[PDB]
């Protein structure tokens, strides 16, 4: 009798362990590089994570004529959250923090790929209030090719991001006077 | 009773598991090549995808002797989808944009290997109206040896796609007085 | 009752999936080594398939003292078709085009390898006209060692096929006054 | 009878033995790099584990410029523990020890990684009651970028944790005159 | 009641493909070393199988002091048949032709190792008819360490074969007046 | 009737060649690193195994200015047992014997990794009475960091134990006038 | 009823594919060095083999001063039979023929290793009477270390064989003047 | 009725198999280094086995300065013997034979490593007693450090074992009136 509900179980979990093996091997990840041409000298890197995480710290600070390359990832395990997170970092040349945001879903019938940058006045943490600013009311990015933007306080960035699920995100923080990369 | 319903349950869910590894399995990419003699600097690199992605950004922009090199794929898991997609460029020098279009299918029954490539007035983001342009309006080609076409504003191209379904796409963009290479 | 029908199946999709696993291992090639010695230079290089495809282009064109090197395969899955095409360059400094033709079947109880080579008047796509040609109408070599034949307008060739089923064809294209390599 | 009690025994053992590989294969690590801008020779490497160990001893002793590399880790076999200690040195040109103290959970749904730093009078080993100290006193670090405090007696330290499971911990401990590296 | 005639069904099927897999991994080859010590050039390198096939081709001619290195193997699959062939050279300085013939049988019970060598009048072809000539006709030698024999027109060769299934085939062509190597 | 007992056999086999696979499986050794600063040539060196075996021998003599190193391990197959021994040699300049002693467990919920060294008045090969006198009389040290204590005879050691269970045992003996490395 | 009757075959298939993949996958082989310090050039390499092949040739000759290294195995699938052959060369300085012979067997609960060498009377070629002599008549040596004897006409051998299964035979052929390596 | 006593030989089967691989895989092996510091040139190496064999065959003869490397081990397949051996070495300058012993058993629960060295009077070859007087007349050593004995004529040894079951044996013979290494 409880044999083949035994049985049940058997298709029941055969059925399970496929659907978290899969939810466990789809991969999401960012290769974020932020490249510092803007003449001046970036410091106490930040970061915060809607989703996902990094296996690696930021750079403390990014001399003129360096880059950011960052790597952060999905959560391991069958989490079936995206990679969706912001970096920070102060500039005291000019009084602001500098902010980047990406976002590279898990699940791409409701979501895609989108990234943003954008100044701040005074010394900041990166939080959920800078995710919500980049993600929602400053216009992010589609990864649909390169894009330009000016900051203000005389600085411009050039960006593009890869719009597959193990996105390249490439910005250039350059000078207003300067030609994108 | 109910057990041999289950063993009906059991022979679904193979022939199913083993369709959806296949889907998944089957790749589909472009490698493809544009290479720039026009004299002319490019920029602004866009794309457009109607079928696939990509893990890699344009170059931002390609001054003359340069290549564009792009990897654009199928999209992992069991999607049924090929490559398809635009990669367009400004052309700042003749007030123009060059846009390069590629087609490699999932299914070889009802389609085959296309390309085009054609200049469009002014700065355009690359979009559907300029793949239905490239693909049904503008007479692409087959992916059955080399092929060359003016653009018309001193420029030619000659280009030819392998016609396998993990296919290369050469493109050499030249000034119409120069021997193809 | 229609539990052995099950089991029934079962004998049927594990006979059928190892067929279809036999079909998609089985591979077929050709490596097409084509070699000008002739003097003139070739251009715009044209290929037809009948079965199979090519993961690479043909070069654009082939100065003298340079080799094509072209590696035609079977389709990928459980095909049953081999490899046969055509590669076809114009030669301006005769008005003629240069076609090479080769077959490397599926089906060795009914079919063996097949090469040939011609010149046509004037530029022309590869076709299945010059297919039908080639290997019904202008006499083919079998895959026996080493042959040789003039083309007319001062020219000749000497090439040979192995007669495997990853077969390689080897053509040397020479002026009438030289010794085959 | 029995037969299928044997069943629910196998459906039992199976469940707990994926269970067991599952505890086993998570793996938990810190890599914590203290880096010795201090001006001060440090010995005497003291270390205390909560949760995990190390496959390496500390150096003995961390002179002017070099950094301490330690690499603590989860225990093996499905012990469901992070990782969690103190790593200490005195310092005799002060009379004090720097005690470095990192949290890296097995469980993110109730815990997440933390950092601290702070000297203690005297030459003291690190045990329970600096861990203590450190984690719940002394107001620790979230993993979420770069972080500076003093730590009195003219030393300070800037550092980070990454906020990942596999998570680096790097401290530069620095004079007070120093700009973080 | 038939479904025990599929368990009879399933026990003919297990034991055929285990056949089919012990015919095609079973693997027959000769590796073919000919030196041509002989003070002429063999030109227009011709084959004939009997059984098995090559992946290369002969070289077109052999000039003095060098070598023909070639491949010969079973054909793929569980075919159940040996390396059985001849390789045929012209040598226009003497007006004749060089063939060598191997044979490398499938079954051993029955079969051994068989190679000779001969030359024959004019220019020809390797056919059936050198084949029959050779193994049968002209007394071949056994794979049983080194032999050496006269050709005529001032030509001798010395060679050996291996006994084995994989069999190597070294034959050096000399002049008459030369020492073996 | 007895079917179903042979199934309970099954199950009793299985679960104990996965007890025998995992005792087997469990790794424990000892890097045993002692490290002769002493000023004093040491000679003829002895072992002594509570637990456990190595697959290499001790130097003979170890000079001033260099290091046993010795890699102590677990017997092989499901013993569950750990490395417990002791390695001692004679230093005829002072006419005593320097032995040390290591402990790395097989079972942490009732041990620890414990280490010791002394030295013993006139020649004496390494034995139970010295593990004895090393593990219970002479206090050792635990796995929790580096120790320093004095020999007598002017010589001094310094040390420290890796806790986990491959543990890297490192020592410095030395005269009574130098600074642990 | 006959369904336990094809349990029953299945039981018998079992136990002969374990028998046959046992007897397949047993490895014999002889590594046969012989050493020409002679004084004397060998000529004309011949082999006999009673049990099992070699994958490639004897050296033609052997000038004074260089070896034969000579590879014989067993026959490969489920043979059952060892290794056992001679091989022998004509030595024109003297006007006899060196032998050499061998015995690796597959059965060493009746067999064992066993190797000799002596000369003959005038060129002849390796065979059975050969081996009869060297294996009977001529009183072989043991696989027991090295041996030494006089050939007659000036030489001496020494030699020795591994005992193994997959022994080194290493023969010393010398002037009966000179010391054995 | 007889079907489960099939089950029955299956169970047994299944045990056997498990035994006959673990026995198998079991490795005992020695490596046998024995170091010439004598003075004296030693010459024909012989060799017995008790257990096991070895794949290479003993030096001819061992000058003043170099080592024999010897690598003995276990039969192949489940034989349930360990390697037992005499190695024996002439030595003319004083007329007697160096042996060396060395026992590395299966059995571990009965029998441990032991080694022994010995000159005998006038050429011998190793045999059975020779291990006899080493392993029981001549008080051999265990594998517990380093152990130094005379061997009379003026020559003494070193040497010491391993005691796991892959040994290392190492042995230095020397003159009386030299330190061991
Ligand atoms: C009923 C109403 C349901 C509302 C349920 C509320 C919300 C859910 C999703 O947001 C989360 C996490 O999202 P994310 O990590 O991918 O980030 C991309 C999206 N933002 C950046 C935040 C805009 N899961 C997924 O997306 C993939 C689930 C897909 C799992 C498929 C199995
Ligand atoms: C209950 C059912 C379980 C549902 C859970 C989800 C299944 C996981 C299936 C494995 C999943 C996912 C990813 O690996 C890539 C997407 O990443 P990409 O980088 O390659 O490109 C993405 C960028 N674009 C989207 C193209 C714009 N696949 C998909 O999105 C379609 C999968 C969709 C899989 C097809 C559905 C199966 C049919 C039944
Ligand atoms: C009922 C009417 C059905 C109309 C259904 C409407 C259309 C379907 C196809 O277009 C899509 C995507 O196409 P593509 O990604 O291959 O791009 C090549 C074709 N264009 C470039 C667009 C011209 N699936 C496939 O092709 C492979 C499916 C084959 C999956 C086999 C399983
Ligand atoms: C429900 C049935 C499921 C249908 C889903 C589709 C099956 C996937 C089967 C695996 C499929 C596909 C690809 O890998 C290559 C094509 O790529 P190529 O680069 O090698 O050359 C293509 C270029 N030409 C076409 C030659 C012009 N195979 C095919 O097209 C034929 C497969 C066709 C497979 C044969 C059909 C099986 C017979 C029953
Ligand atoms: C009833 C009448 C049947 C007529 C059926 C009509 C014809 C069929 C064959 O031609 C095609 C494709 O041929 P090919 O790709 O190998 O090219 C070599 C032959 N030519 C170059 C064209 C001369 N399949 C095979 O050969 C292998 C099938 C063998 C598949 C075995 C499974
Ligand atoms: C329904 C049955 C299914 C039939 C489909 C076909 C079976 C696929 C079996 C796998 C097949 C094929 C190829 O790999 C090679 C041929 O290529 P080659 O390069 O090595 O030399 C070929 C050149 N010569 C022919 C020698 C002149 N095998 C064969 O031709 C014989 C296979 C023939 C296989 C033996 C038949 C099995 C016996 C029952
Ligand atoms: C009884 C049930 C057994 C429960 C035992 C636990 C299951 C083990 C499942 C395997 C587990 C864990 C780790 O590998 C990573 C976390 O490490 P990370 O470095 O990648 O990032 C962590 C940092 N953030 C958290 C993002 C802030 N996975 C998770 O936390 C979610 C797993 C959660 C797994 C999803 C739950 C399955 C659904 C049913
Ligand atoms: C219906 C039965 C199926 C019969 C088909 C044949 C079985 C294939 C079994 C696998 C077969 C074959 C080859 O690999 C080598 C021969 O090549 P070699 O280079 O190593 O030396 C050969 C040169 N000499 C012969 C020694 C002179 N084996 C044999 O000949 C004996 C195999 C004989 C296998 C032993 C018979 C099994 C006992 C029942
Ligand atoms: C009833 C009373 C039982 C008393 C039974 C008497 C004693 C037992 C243990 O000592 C032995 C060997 O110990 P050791 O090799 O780990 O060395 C560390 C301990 N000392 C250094 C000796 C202090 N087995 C284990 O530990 C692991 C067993 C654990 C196996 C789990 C399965
Ligand atoms: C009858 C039951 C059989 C019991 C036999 C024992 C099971 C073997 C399970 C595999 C075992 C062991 C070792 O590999 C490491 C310890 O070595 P380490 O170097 O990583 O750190 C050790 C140092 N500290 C202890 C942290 C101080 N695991 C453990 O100790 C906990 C295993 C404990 C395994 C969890 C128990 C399973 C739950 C049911
Ligand atoms: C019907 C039964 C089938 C019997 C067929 C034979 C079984 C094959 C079993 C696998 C066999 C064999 C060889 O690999 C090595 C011998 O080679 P060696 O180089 O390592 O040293 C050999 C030199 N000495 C002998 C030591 C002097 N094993 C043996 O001889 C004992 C095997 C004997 C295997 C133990 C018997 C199993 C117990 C039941
Ligand atoms: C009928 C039963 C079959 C019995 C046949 C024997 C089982 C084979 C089991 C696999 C066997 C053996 C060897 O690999 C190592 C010994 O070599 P070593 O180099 O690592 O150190 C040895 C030196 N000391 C001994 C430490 C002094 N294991 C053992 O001795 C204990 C195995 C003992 C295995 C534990 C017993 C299982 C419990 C039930």
């Amino acid at each position: 009798a409880a044999g083949t509900i035994i049985a049940g179980a058997e298709l029941t979990i055969g059925l399970l362990q496929n659907l978290l093996d899969v939810l466990a091997n789809v991969n999401r990840k960012c290769a974020v590089g932020v490249d510092n041409e803007s003449g001046f000298r970036w410091q106490e890197g930040s970061t915060y994570f809607f989703s996902g995480t990094a296996d690696e710290n930021l750079p403390y600070s990014v001399s003129d004529g360096y880059a950011v390359l960052y790597g952060p990832r999905k959560t391991n395990g069958p989490v079936a959250t995206g990679v969706v997170g912001v970096l920070a970092y102060y500039i005291p040349s000019i009084g602001k923090t500098l902010a980047v945001m990406w976002s590279v879903p898990f699940d791409y019938n409701f979501y895609q790929n989108w990234w943003n940058a954008k100044l701040y006045s005074g010394n900041q943490d990166a939080d959920y209030d800078h995710y919500v600013d980049l993600y929602y009311d400053a216009n992010p990015f589609k990864a649909n090719g390169w894009h330009e933007r000016s900051l203000g306080s005389g600085l411009k960035f050039c960006g593009s991001m890869s719009s597959s699920g193990q996105a390249t995100l490439e910005i250039h923080v350059l000078k207003e006077s300067e030609t994108c990369m």
